[PDB]
């Protein structure tokens, strides 16, 4: 009728009360729907509250999951509660704000209601119901061998939905995923398709296994290819393209480039931009993108398009049908992972040369894709990547600064400080129990007093008083979780620091730019992975001693516990990056190598 759509919690409390489980379910649905779209975001859900809280938003956070947490205790205990097969599917995929409704409230998880499920001291609803409720905090133990006989549909959908959590880094979240990062590969590549499974949190699944610590932690990846590549051939009737003969726009070769994220306010641009704007010295390029990419983004293409369709057969078919009708020779994604879009299209074939970037630092596993654009500086072991590595020069990706960049500082240099700050810019997905225990290392055997000051993104909402709980767990009030804050307030908190570190499995691009831009300096972990290297090699690039690039965590920790004591020598190699800063040779260099080597590996085909 009216508002019949709107999120409200008051409306869900009186449908439990009411025992009404059909509408109970809907306006649980709804809000959990909200709290997706506003990744967390309590706003637009409608509820009341005690003046008391009306200022103190954390608070007011809280008491919002622990209302939510009653109520949905109250539904879910009712035996008599029956969920669709289709409720099971959409209550899945919000499983993840299910699990923050319940861990950033007093309870921690949904354990109290999954006991009363227990008849051994029943259904498959109770079993569904099971599945819901069996959160990442979860100290339930479950088979997942026998869950795959019992359901292989229903095991995938809950292992789905176990790997969608942005931020898992407690020891209970992350063992779960790393877990399932094992086990889960070889059971997903037994299915046919995508459709009794959540889809929808397929490209979460994708990527966020890259924040796993294991070595074959992109192994999902190549089982959701398979699926995928049944799946487009299946149901959408996929017949890929003839890739034997390219065709010539203005007399040159078609580039067609996929876009993902490509507003000219972000890294993406910034930092993949420059690489296409001169591949048009060989190549005619043609972006495929959302609205969402401005007109800076679209002008780094000779032709820009939306990619039309409903659905991602139609969306295929537009993107098929531009590189048919152009003839593209090379099919371009600067970053894999973000959108599904780019992820079925990566196991499609629309030209002779497929590459990605490393806009998301982390092989495909597809073999659609037989190229990786990447700088020399940032690659560790090449056999981590499944494509073959396209090394460029540390010049051949200029990157463009952000016009939020200060122009104006103030270098705080504390002489011997009684307490050292330490900065860590970091997002929820960058947070582990390994970086944690790291971290409680460094304040544990430092002969200095230190504080962690935590700049979190993505701790919104909902999620930080979940993870402030976790920091404060290793480091208690040696340790401050500052909320997603505005640039400006962002590195004010930052400033206010003595020195940085970061995440060691996966490391930063961004950060290391705002720790140099504010003359600070930080101890890195390198590795493997590009997602571990790129600290090492952005380290160098702006002239840090090695010294601060560890391989282990244990150096990570010798390292930065020398930075904190060490208060002078901090401050002669504070005194050298304000000094020598090669922030500048990020925005400098020759972007023209990639739109090079693409043409010798296209002019070498065209030949045979
Ligand atoms: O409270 C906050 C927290 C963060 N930020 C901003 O967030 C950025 C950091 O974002 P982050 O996700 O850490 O970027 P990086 O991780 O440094 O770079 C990532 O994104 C790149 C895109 O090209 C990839 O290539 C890199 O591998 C990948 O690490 C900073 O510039 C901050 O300005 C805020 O403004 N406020």
């Amino acid at each position: 009728m009216e508002n019949e759509n709107k999120p409200n919690v008051a409306n869900f409390e009186a449908a439990v009360a009411a025992k009404d489980y059909e509408k109970a379910c809907s306006e649980l649905l709804l809000i959990l729907s909200q709290l997706d779209s506003n990744f967390g975001g309590i706003h637009e859900i409608e509820f009341e509250y005690p003046a008391q809280l009306q200022d103190l938003e954390q608070e007011k956070i809280v008491y919002f999951c622990t209302r939510m947490a009653t109520a949905i205790t109250t539904l879910f205990s009712d035996p008599v509660l029956e969920i669709s097969d289709l409720g099971v599917q959409r209550f899945l995929v919000y499983q993840r704000w299910l699990a923050l409704i319940f861990a950033s409230s007093p309870f921690v998880n949904a354990d109290h209601i999954l006991q009363t499920y227990n008849r051994e001291p029943s259904s498959k609803s109770s079993l569904i119901k099971f599945c819901i409720l069996y959160l990442p905090e979860s100290n339930v133990n479950l088979n997942l061998d026998v869950m795959w006989n019992i359901s292989p549909e229903l095991c995938a959908s809950l292992c789905f939905a176990l790997q969608s959590p942005r931020f898992v880094g407690t020891s209970t979240a992350f063992n779960k995923r790393a877990t399932i990062l094992q086990w889960f590969p070889r059971h997903l590549d037994q299915l046919k398709n995508l459709n009794n499974i959540p889809s929808a949190i397929s490209h979460d699944v994708y990527a966020h296994c890259s924040y796993d610590t294991s070595v074959n932690k992109h192994d999902v990846k190549r089982a959701l290819n398979h699926v995928i590549r049944r799946h487009i051939e299946s149901e959408y009737g996929w017949k890929d393209r003839d890739v034997a003969h390219i065709g010539y726009r203005n007399n040159k070769p078609v580039m067609v480039v996929l876009l993902e994220h490509f507003h000219s306010a972000h890294s993406i641009y910034r930092t993949h931009s420059t690489s296409m704007i001169a591949a048009r010295e060989h190549f005619y390029l043609i972006g495929l993108g959302s609205p969402s990419v401005d007109q800076a983004g679209q002008e780094v293409f000779d032709e820009f398009h939306l990619v039309a369709g409903d659905n991602m057969k139609q969306k295929l078919e537009f993107i098929r049908s531009v590189c048919e009708s152009n003839g593209a020779a090379i099919f371009y994604m600067p970053s894999i992972g973000m959108d599904m879009t780019t992820i079925f299209a990566s196991n499609t074939r629309l030209a002779p040369i497929q590459a990605i970037a490393l806009g998301h630092p982390a092989t495909t596993h597809s073999d659609f894709i037989e190229y990786v654009i990447v700088e020399d500086d940032y690659v560790g072991s090449e056999e981590c990547f499944s494509e073959t590595l396209l090394r460029l020069p540390k010049d051949a990706l200029p990157y463009v600064p952000s016009a939020l960049a200060p122009e104006k500082v103030d270098y705080l240099l504390r002489e011997n400080p009684e307490v050292v700050n330490i900065g860590i810019a970091s997002t929820t997905m960058k947070l582990n129990p390994y970086f944690l225990e790291a971290l409680k290392a460094i304040r544990d055997r430092a002969k200095v007093k230190v504080h962690f000051h935590f700049a979190l993104g993505a701790s919104n909402g909902i999620t930080h008083p979940y993870v402030e709980r976790f920091i404060k767990s290793y480091l208690g009030d040696s340790a401050t979780a500052h909320p997603h804050s505005p640039y400006h307030q962002y590195l004010r908190i930052l400033h206010n620091c003595d020195m940085m570190v970061n995440p060691f499995p996966f490391g930063n691009t961004n950060g290391i730019i705002d720790m140099v831009t504010l003359g600070l300096v930080g101890v890195c972990k390198t590795g493997a992975e590009v997602h571990e290297h790129i600290d090492e090699g952005l380290f160098k690039r702006l002239g840090l001693p090695e010294w601060l690039i560890a391989n282990t965590v244990d150096e990570y920790v010798e390292r930065a516990v020398r930075l904190a004591e060490n208060h002078q020598e901090r401050l002669e190699l504070r005194r050298y990056i304000i000094e020598n800063n090669g922030l500048n040779t990020l925005f400098t260099g020759d972007p023209r190598p990639m739109g090079q080597v693409f043409l010798e590996k296209l002019n070498a085909f065209l030949k045979e």
